[PDB]
């Protein structure tokens, strides 16, 4: 929209937003002790929140309201209303507020992207961290330096391995998305639907979001044609979770569009699903992705102006526009008749009641007004974020070498992901208060270290390569550090193909053919293909870093040294090179067609042979696992959903039954251990997915001997199926829930019964209507 | 349904409802002191209402909740949770409570007819007649004899005069049914969102529904197309009003269909009118008329079977099924997999969120629970029946023989609506304390009456004549009381002509060639054509009874007598009776049609000569009215759209201007003054409405000589006109406000800028898919 020449959006993923979008904001809170607002309803403590914001709203002249359609909130100055800025960021830490050149809140902590702490497959984890990023988001607001919402989580899924933004969600899985989602909504919010909001969250992409530009196909005009079961079964049901039992305050739609229509101009996706079966909150509100209400008109062409897209937004459902369509075009809108001040203002009023929800009218006395920067110290030295990244690294090959043997006095550190600053945040972070290489873990390991580049990430000189192998001859064993970052996988940026970048794997190679102990470290979201890495004897150890944040190199050092264990997993499949070239990354049929050259997507569909699969993860130490109920026996689908189900809202909400085993640590060492428990079945219509993660647990401190029981409740919802027409569905026949990808622990059952739909889904009578 | 031979409800209009349906049960309440649920979240009055009903249904199984679908709630012997019966009524006093033989609780008071209540133009006496109904009702309650929601008011519009029900009805205008339906439902509901529902009220019929059976069209299997701009302009605004003002927590859905949906099966109704514009209370619940799930099936063929029928009402909206459609095929449905269980428990949550808020949980100290036979005592001693009679009561013709001259010792009350009992009370009516007749009004009055019945309603015979041609020459005046009753105008029996019946008028023709003043009553709802009593100057006067209540009689004898002076005004026009030959009375289109025989509906669009007219009524004095300005001038649409508009939830609730009179008793009788105010234009699209009603007042005691400002609030939405789509526009354009129908004040104003959008219409997806 503020491009200074010609662009084409279709092909271009970055919008070009107006200064005013982008406006960081100086915060305050309005005052109702002796503001113009102290005597009005607004400041009444005993009216409902959608009361306050109503009456507050009625007092605005239409250029006032109008200022306050857009992220930056410009205030009404007559009413002593101050500026908002609804644009907050916190994917893993604080991501936007108005951060001080140095000294207090010049940092906030920086956690793992969400890849890695997803990883962890501990559940807790996530959710302390959204308690630590929700206090450091409220000392931000209590300084003035920020707002209390932010456009956090990322809960799409990565479901194609070119995503350039893949890195900031909780991976391939919609079981572990979703669960990702409550855990950390719940955190950022303060409780669940609670008294006062503590930050107000915002589940996004919404939805069917999960390509920047492969072969220059912009997310900026990307219509994806997706069936209403594959909609129903996978691009949504992250998005239910948040809505229906996080209750999540805010939703933000997605720049593409869906079978037609856009995202933000989709009645179907935020009034007929959202707001009509998902049970999003009464006062909840949708922001547009910045730019989304513009691409809207330019480029998908779905209006034939600005003022068009922006009727079409409001009408649909979009509260709040991250962009200036609403403030500069609203009013336009309403002198052409395409909407009414009473629509321009159900979006604001909307806004204002999670703003009221959130003490905003309360003064210096409200809950959470007293987090000063001496909270942000005080969280940040728990270091969680070094904990995150401890359980988060992925072990994918070992030969006993990691530990590294008492001999090992001296190591080489090689690589262009050893000597690294602000790549170790991934995307969407803060300053940090500090950032510790690999290089610098090992440093503070206390091993000799010879660090040598060798090469750059994306190189195909070897004027490294002499150095390197003449530092690694030198020292004991060699660590070398590569992958992928931002310069590869970023916003605006997909991969065009996922095998290692440069000569990095030339490189090792050489490396190999040493008789050394050679540790690689693969870093970055995305996966590479490690084939080449995983039958070569010589590479004795692999390790998938993600980005690990501010303490990723202690993390990584400790783990290597032994100071701590490896239990964490992946949480995509790293498919082969050919994956990426044999059909479109923009089909979103998550189904294997043969015809069309799809051997199926992410680990439930997937026909083709994974180099390392979706839970693929090891330990140091061995593990004896087994159960005392290995068949479970028979269920009645119509008696499971036919009595009381006391404690939950809905009646497929209710465990199933448990997933129990023993777990005995029958190896050298001490640690934790992860489970994914799947589930597969011949039960409903083919084709069959071939299994889908139902839980998930971390068990800890296992010392060896020690055994501890491990239990998962397999929830109704979780087994069930989705029809031709997107109902979500109980079919009867046969079930067996496996322990991680070796099937270590196998449990069977029987659904008796008939069918039973426990989600009915809508009709879509709005995108195509003539 | 439970018809014991074939019945083709395409023209039978009485639903053939199953026993458990009909069944009144025995009121309790859940003990949250010591039952099952004391330890449960339902009885935490930390939770909201809908946190309460949720955690309630969750304590289900499937069979019992399938038991909670109907009206007749078997509730839960399980948890303590009584039975509740859904289907009260209250359309003018307690009308379905569990009325004991004699003693305490075998009446409560009988209010007039809405249609009578209405023409009183008094909106303060609608909401004290319905806060007195409310403690009744309450009263009823907390003895064990009726549940706390009631399936009223009727908020359709009179729209034929040939309707059964308009008698139900505030009459043809859907500003005065606006009107009507915010004071009855806030008073039943006991305020504005209130903290604890008093009695939770039901907006009815949803939507379209204003005809039982002209012509063996039944109401059960009728489909009425109606425009989206009529739709949205006539047929919905009272509805709008009920949801968006009144706050109504529930909504009747009507049994017949609209553009091919029966509004118990229809989306657009339900969600993406009611629920997605009309800001219907998110924890609001639409109950079906009593057969109306069922007649999805049959007879509207719109599902195949009746779990089919029930499946589409639940996926439509439809909460709680009057009927047995839901509790007996709600199983099939679920095995047949048409629903989720979810869908089902829906419906009994919002139910029971709104009786959570009505305190039903919260023990014997909650509001409302202290209300005993005692406060049924004095709200009936108050005399409000009596009173809204006397306000109620219209004056068409008269020559000052009326009031009854001082010299008048002796009158000849003849009529069939002379000797009566329960014809006073209309329709939806329990036992009343007394019933007054017209003749026991005289009695009372001390005039010596002379009775003749004269003829019966409807007759072929001319047998009684010879009898009341006697009385009346045996006395100084003749009262004629007649009419209709509800052997004429009912539910299930809609009129096939708008004319006085039998053989009335050829008696009070022959009554009136006897030279003595001859008084005339034209009883019941519906208008019946009295064009021959008109031009015959030998009736001196002519009066509108309606249906006047427990105190009719004594109403009508001091209006007569003169102890009390009429102001009521017609709420509906008393057409021709060729209006009921020339066009199908199932014809929906309100503009004229020359090409179909429509004359166009109502006072708005009436391109005919009514007998009487929308709004016309006689006092006992004469009246001067003016105003200092008239020409208010300009207003900017934009203007007056931009600007604040604090207390006002939407800026088209603002006053644009107030219309502003002076009216003066010019006469000998002080009375009460009675303005309707009317707008005409020719801004927005064509064809142009004749005028339509923006507001209305009624002035107490003007003695001769008093003179007092009239001032009505005229809103910006009320100016605002419908395009051909649905949307509400106020246009720019030329506008006049005028008092009465005669004009007596004309206020000018100009609408100046753009067309605004005050209100937009949602397109219907879902009707046509
Ligand atoms: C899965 O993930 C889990 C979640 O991350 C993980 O559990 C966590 O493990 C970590 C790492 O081992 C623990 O971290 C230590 O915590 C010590 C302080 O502990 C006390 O406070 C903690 C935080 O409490 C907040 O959050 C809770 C959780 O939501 C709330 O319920 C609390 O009310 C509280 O909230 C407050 O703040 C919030 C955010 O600001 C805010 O929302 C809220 O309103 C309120 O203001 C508690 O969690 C902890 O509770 C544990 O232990 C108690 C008993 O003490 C039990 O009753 C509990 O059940 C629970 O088990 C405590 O109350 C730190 O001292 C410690 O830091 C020191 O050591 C680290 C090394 O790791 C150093 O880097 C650091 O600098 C510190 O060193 C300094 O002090 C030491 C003193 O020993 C000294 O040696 C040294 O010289 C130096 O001076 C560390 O951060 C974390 O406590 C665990 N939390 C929880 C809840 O689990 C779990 O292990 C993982 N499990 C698996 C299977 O992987
Ligand atoms: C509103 O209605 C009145 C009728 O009450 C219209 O009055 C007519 O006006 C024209 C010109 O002003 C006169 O020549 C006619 O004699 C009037 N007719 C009658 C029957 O009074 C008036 O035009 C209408 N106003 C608008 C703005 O449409
Ligand atoms: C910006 O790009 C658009 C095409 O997306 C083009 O229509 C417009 O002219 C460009 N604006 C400027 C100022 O170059
Ligand atoms: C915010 O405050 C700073 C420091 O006083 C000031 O310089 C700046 O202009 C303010 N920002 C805005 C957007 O007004
Ligand atoms: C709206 O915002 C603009 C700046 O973008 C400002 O100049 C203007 O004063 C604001 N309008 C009103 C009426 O406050
Ligand atoms: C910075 O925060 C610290 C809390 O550790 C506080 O002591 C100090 O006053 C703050 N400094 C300023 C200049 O606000
Ligand atoms: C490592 O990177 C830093 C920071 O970008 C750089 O200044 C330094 O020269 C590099 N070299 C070594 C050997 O650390
Ligand atoms: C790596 O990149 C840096 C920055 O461009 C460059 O100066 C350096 O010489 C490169 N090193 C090698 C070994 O190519
Ligand atoms: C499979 O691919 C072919 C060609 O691309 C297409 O016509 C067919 O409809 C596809 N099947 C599905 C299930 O989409
Ligand atoms: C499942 O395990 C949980 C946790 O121990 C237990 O509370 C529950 O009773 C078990 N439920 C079933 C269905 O076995
Ligand atoms: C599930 O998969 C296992 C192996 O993964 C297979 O042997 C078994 O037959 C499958 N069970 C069902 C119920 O499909
Ligand atoms: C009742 O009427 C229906 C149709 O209106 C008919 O199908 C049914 O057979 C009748 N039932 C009995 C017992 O006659
Ligand atoms: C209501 O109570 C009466 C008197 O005890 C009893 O006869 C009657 O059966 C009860 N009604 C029901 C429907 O159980
Ligand atoms: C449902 O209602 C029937 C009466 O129509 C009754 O026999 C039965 O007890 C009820 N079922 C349950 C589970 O309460
Ligand atoms: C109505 O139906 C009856 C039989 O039910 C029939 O005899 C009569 O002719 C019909 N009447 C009219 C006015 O169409
Ligand atoms: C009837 O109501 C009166 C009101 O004063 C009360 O005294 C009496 O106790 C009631 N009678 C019965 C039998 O409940
Ligand atoms: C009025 O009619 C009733 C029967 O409806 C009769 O019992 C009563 O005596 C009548 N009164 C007179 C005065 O005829
Ligand atoms: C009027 O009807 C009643 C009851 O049917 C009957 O007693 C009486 O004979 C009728 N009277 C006349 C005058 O027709
Ligand atoms: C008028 O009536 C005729 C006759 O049925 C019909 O064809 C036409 O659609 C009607 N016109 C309008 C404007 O409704
Ligand atoms: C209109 O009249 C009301 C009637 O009481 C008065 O209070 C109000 O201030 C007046 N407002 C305007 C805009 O004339």
């Amino acid at each position: 929209q503020a491009n200074t020449s010609y662009t084409d959006y279709n092909v271009e993923a970055n919008p070009d937003l107006f200064p005013l979008c982008l406006q960081h904001l100086n915060a305050s809170f309005p005052d109702c002790a002796s503001g113009p607002l102290s005597l009005t309803p607004v400041c009444d403590r005993s009216l409902s929140p959608k009361d306050r914001a109503t009456a507050l709203v009625s007092l605005f002249t239409f250029d006032e309201l109008v200022n306050n359609t857009g992220n930056t909130g410009l205030g009404v100055s007559r009413l002593g209303l101050p500026n908002y800025q609804v644009w907050g960021e916190a994917l893993h830490g604080v991501g936007r507020a108005n951060f001080v050149e140095s000294g207090n809140f010049s940092w906030a902590t920086s956690f793992p992207m969400p890849i890695t702490m997803m990883a962890a497959l501990n559940k807790t984890l996530i959710h302390q961290i959204g308690t630590i990023v929700s206090t450091q988001l409220r000392a931000f607001s209590n300084a003035g330096l920020g707002g209390v919402d932010v456009y956090s989580p990322n809960i799409n899924t990565f479901r194609h391995p070119v995503w350039g933004r893949g890195q900031e969600t909780p991976g391939e899985d919609a079981f572990l998305t979703s669960v990702y989602g409550y855990e950390y909504i719940t955190a950022l919010q303060g409780g669940v639907d609670p008294e006062t909001l503590k930050i107000i969250a915002t589940a996004k992409h919404y939805a069917g979001y999960d390509i920047e530009s492969w072969n220059n196909h912009s997310r900026l005009g990307n219509d994806m044609q997706i069936t209403q079961q594959e909609l129903s079964e996978y691009y949504t049901p992250p998005f239910i979770v948040a809505s229906r039992d996080a209750k999540v305050r805010s939703v933000m739609c997605s720049y593409n569009a869906v079978n037609g229509v856009p995202s933000c101009a989709n009645k179907f996706f935020l009034q007929t699903l959202l707001r009509d079966t998902f049970e999003f909150s009464e006062d909840g509100y949708v922001s547009g992705d910045c730019g989304a209400v513009y691409n809207v008109w330019n480029p998908h062409g779905y209006a034939s102006n600005e003022a068009a897209a922006s009727a079409d937004s409001i009408l649909a459902g979009t509260d709040i526009d991250c962009g200036t369509s609403y403030q500069w075009h609203s009013e336009d809108a309403f002198e052409d008749s395409l909407v009414s001040r009473s629509d321009i203002e159900r979006g604001v009023i909307r806004l204002y009641s999670n703003l009221v929800q959130a003490g905003y009218f309360d003064g210096e006395d409200a809950p959470y007004r007293d987090i000063t920067w001496d909270d942000v110290l005080s969280t940040d030295a728990w270091n969680i974020a070094y904990e995150a990244a401890v359980e988060g690294i992925v072990l994918l090959k070992n030969d006993e070498t990691l530990p590294l043997s008492k001999d090992i006095k001296s190591v080489a550190v090689i690589g262009p992901w050893a000597n690294v600053t602000e790549e170790l945040q991934g995307n969407y972070f803060g300053p940090a208060p500090y950032l510790i290489s690999p290089l610098t873990g090992f440093r503070d390991s206390g091993l000799d270290v010879h660090y040598a580049l060798g090469t750059n990430l994306t190189s195909h000189s070897t004027s490294g390569f002499e150095e390197a192998l003449t530092a690694a001859k030198q020292a004991d064993a060699i660590i070398f550090a590569g992958g992928i970052d931002n310069t590869i996988e970023a916003e605006a940026m997909d991969r065009e193909n996922i095998t290692w970048p440069g000569n990095q794997l030339d490189l090792i190679s050489k490396l190999s053919e040493l008789g050394k102990p050679l540790v690689v470290l693969q870093m970055g979201g995305g996966q590479v293909d490690s084939s080449s890495l995983k039958d070569n004897d010589n590479v004795n150890a692999l390790i998938w870093g993600g980005y690990p944040g501010q303490s990723g190199g202690h993390a990584l050092a400790d783990i290597i040294t032994g100071k701590r264990a490896p239990a964490g997993r992946l949480v995509t499949t790293q498919y082969p090179a050919e994956y990426a070239e044999v059909f479109p990354a923009i089909d979103m049929n998550l189904r294997p067609n043969e015809t069309s050259g799809n051997p199926g997507q992410t680990y439930m569909w997937y026909t083709g042979t994974p180099v390392y699969e979706f839970g693929h993860g090891l330990f140091y130490t061995t593990f004896e696992e087994s159960t005392e109920t290995t068949d479970a026996g028979s269920f009645n689908i119509q008696t499971v959903l036919t009595t009381p189900h006391s404690g939950y809202e809905h009646a497929q909400q209710k465990t199933l039954l448990n997933f129990t085993a023993t777990v005995k640590n029958t190896g050298e060492r001490e640690s934790d251990y992860t489970a994914l428990v799947y589930v597969n079945t011949t039960a409903g219509p083919a084709p069959y997915p071939k299994k889908w993660v139902v839980g998930f647990d971390r068990l800890g401190g296992l010392e060896p001997g020690d055994s501890q029981t491990l239990t998962v409740p397999v929830t109704v919802e979780s087994v069930a199926r989705t029809d031709e027409q997107g109902n979500r569905v109980l079919y009867p026949g046969s079930y067996e829930l496996a322990l991680n990808n070796e099937r270590s622990v196998v449990v069977k059952f029987e659904l008796k019964g008939e069918e039973a739909v426990i989600l009915s889904w809508p009709e879509d009578t709005t995108s195509d209507f003539v």
